[PDB]
């Protein structure tokens, strides 16, 4: 963590090299109208030492890119440096995908007979919401997923038809899975924005995007330019889904065909999917996975290794992937846990040692190791001597519209006062001990007539 | 309270005229077969001297009735203090009795003329059960209604046929109440004991026995001798009509025929009933009515005063009568109450001050006010600030077998830990926060397998 170096040098690269590249167009195309008939030394000095500087600048552009992949693999990145490493790693491609089609261009002059190059096109993805798990039917913002076409300086080409989107599944063994995927270019900004519309599930599959356009060469020769594949992303048909479908994402955009991976590359990957879950800021979540989750999961999981395994993934997320269900699905426990209300993700030993003894009627609330998907309430009891006391709470407790979560709580004197998750001064998470009506505030049911006074009431309520 | 002195000096007395009586019944018939066919002075010197000595005792007999009277009327006596002058007035009564007929016939010598006098025998009753009510059906003891037959010196007459026992109801406005209504007479004590059958009801009226048997003068003269009235009781025919009956006698013993009695002579009653009802020992009782619940009632239901009247009876046996017939029907009620557990007759204010400030789950048992027979626990809250909250314990919340006023306790994590009424050192009732499983412990429910450890528990139980 903290790696706020590494990356805001490399933020303060790309910003120039952002402009290096349009003075570099400009340059370029400039420098090439004003090419004799033929001629070669004096007339492509200028050029071969354009050559250089590109060469150079590739270079460059090849250390970052590494030294960003390495940082993914290597370093546990906080929400915000998650977020700006994923941006960072997305334009630095398209700055080398640019600086190579004005390079191949230059190139195709210097040294002919070197072949191919063929039209010096390129289609790559200026912005998408992928990776996620989409509901079918949902439509995607008209600038949530824009393609860019990318030139030379000198177009020796056209572009015939809309820029199309086709969906691909590699885990290939009748119909219409998209809407709306033909899109025109904007002009001042060579870009397609794909609003698209997903008519189909996935069958819990990973799937990619794939953009395609038909060049004309100069020649009358047609070439179908595409773009790399998008990040996987899944539709699913039901919320019944969501595991399953969220689980195979996750597992493939953490290993990505390979069977082991680093510990940083893997928590790197699922806590950028773990806010995708529960519909957080990347940037700026209310509550991402802390470190304290993170030695949660690496040692209830992984044996507490640096390096994790593709069969200990499939353990992992048969329990994990349901404490999420919860908290995407289930009311209020999303809201809840964000708040501290519910710490979550906490094991038998450090449930009780925080709470060794506290006032009876004291809890915490946390997953249940061996019901997934499930809480399990740590109270300080009644009876003498006190104990610690532990409560499975089960479907039946909860029931879809009326009782809720936060109801059931506040329906059992044995449930007092919360220790709740609070964050401090120096920003560092502490346990304040508030008081189950206090914390549930928001929550609890809103007392039409004032508190009686004088008489008998009934015992709970 | 502590009337210690005017009754242990009073029975010093009745031990020591009990045995001048002995030496007297001896020492007249002995001087009374030495008299002459007939001569006045020198031979009646002698029975003068006696006649002197019995008027004198006469006297002191007559003293000792009126300070007893005075004391049950102008102090309050505690439990032992009240049985004692209970057992007191009795043989003082019996006494006089006995006296009475020594002298009438030491007088039809001296002052012959003077007429009257009847045959010289008496039927008293030298012990009985009453004041109580009783349950249709049940059987006397053998020793528990004892008539005693007082005699003269020399008996000039014989006894013809058994002694007899008549129920009677002087709120008199068709068959047979009793079983085994005579009985022989015992030479050596001439007494005769009535193992009494009750076959009926009273419908809720007092009623007295009356004992009576024929005797045959020596001018073959029938006379029939008979017993004062008993003291009141009342026959029941169902636990429904407990009350109506308890009260009619409780009204009928504290009052008789009077329209306003002491404070004193009032509650000196209610105390010997109230410990009748509960079924406790009248010299050691467990738990008698404490002089806080004394006032208690003083205040509710008397307007403090030290004369209560006919009709400010019938208002507090309205509520009054309710808590007993819980403390003596409800179970374990009578048991928890005689313990500590339920403190019963206490105001709201101060079950109030009594709570003023204490842990959460801290509470008191007491008499509902405006719920006759019923308890209203006033605990501490779990809510913030915690306030002082009463709950009105009703019929549904006990069930027959099953549930019962213990059970209900212990299963409300809202009370926790009860303030018992305790015995002190010095005596002295006190308070001491016990725990509601520690107090409840002889109630509980006992825990078959041991207490589960390791994963988890339902809430409750």
């Amino acid at each position: 963590s903290s790696p706020q170096p590494i990356l805001d040098t490399i933020y303060k690269l790309l910003s120039e090299q952002e402009q290096t590249l349009v003075q570099m167009i400009h340059e370029q195309s400039l420098l090439l109208n004003r090419l004799p008939p033929t001629l070669d030394e004096n007339s492509l000095a200028p050029l071969k030492s354009l050559s250089q500087k590109q060469i150079t600048l590739s270079g460059q552009m090849n250390t970052e890119m590494s030294a960003l992949d390495a940082t993914k693999k290597g370093m546990i990145l906080e929400p915000t440096d998650l977020a700006k490493l994923f941006a960072l790693k997305q334009d630095l491609q398209i700055q080398f995908k640019q600086l190579s089609l004005l390079h191949n261009e230059i190139q195709s002059i210097l040294n002919p007979q070197h072949s191919a190059p063929k039209p010096n096109v390129a289609l790559v993805l200026k912005s998408q919401p992928f990776p996620v798990v989409i509901s079918k039917g949902k439509q995607l913002g008209e600038n949530q997923l824009v393609v860019l076409v990318l030139t030379g300086a000198r177009s020796n080409f056209h572009i015939n038809g809309p820029v199309k989107a086709t969906m691909i599944c590699d885990s290939h063994p009748p119909t219409t899975p998209l809407e709306m995927d033909s899109q025109p270019i904007y002009p001042a900004t060579l870009t397609a924005h794909f609003p698209l519309k997903f008519l189909a599930g996935t069958r819990k599959c990973s799937v990619n995007l794939k953009f395609g356009v038909n060049i004309r060469d100069l020649d009358n020769v047609t070439t179908t330019v595409e773009s790399d594949a998008s990040n996987p992303f899944v539709v699913i048909t039901n919320e019944c889904q969501w595991e399953g479908s969220a689980g195979v994402l996750l597992k493939k955009d953490a290993f990505d065909g390979q069977l082991e991976i680093t510990w940083a590359q893997f928590i790197n990957t699922l806590q950028r999917h773990f806010l995708i879950a529960t519909k957080q800021d990347p940037v700026r979540p209310k509550r991402p996975l802390s470190s304290y989750d993170l030695k949660y999961i690496q040692t209830h999981f992984f044996g507490n290794r640096s390096i994790i395994h593709q069969q200990d993934f499939d353990k992992f997320w048969v329990w994990f992937g349901k404490s999420m269900q919860t908290l995407r699905y289930q009311r209020h426990i999303s809201t809840l846990w964000q708040e501290g209300i519910i710490y979550g993700y906490m094991g038998r030993q450090e449930v009780n040692d925080a709470l060794q003894n506290q006032d009876p009627g004291t809890f915490i609330i946390r997953f249940s190791e061996r019901n997934p998907g499930q809480f399990g309430i740590a109270y300080i009891g009644v009876e003498m001597p006190a104990r610690i006391k532990h409560y499975l709470v089960q479907p039946n407790d909860t029931a879809a519209a009326k009782k809720t979560f936060p109801d059931f709580l506040s329906e059992h004197s044995q449930f007092v006062n919360l220790l709740q998750w609070t964050k401090d001064t120096n920003g560092a998470p502490r346990f304040l001990k508030l008081h189950k009506d206090t914390a549930l505030g928001s929550f609890a049911p809103k007392r039409t007539a004032p508190v009686p006074v004088g008489g008998y009431e009934p015992l709970n309520s």
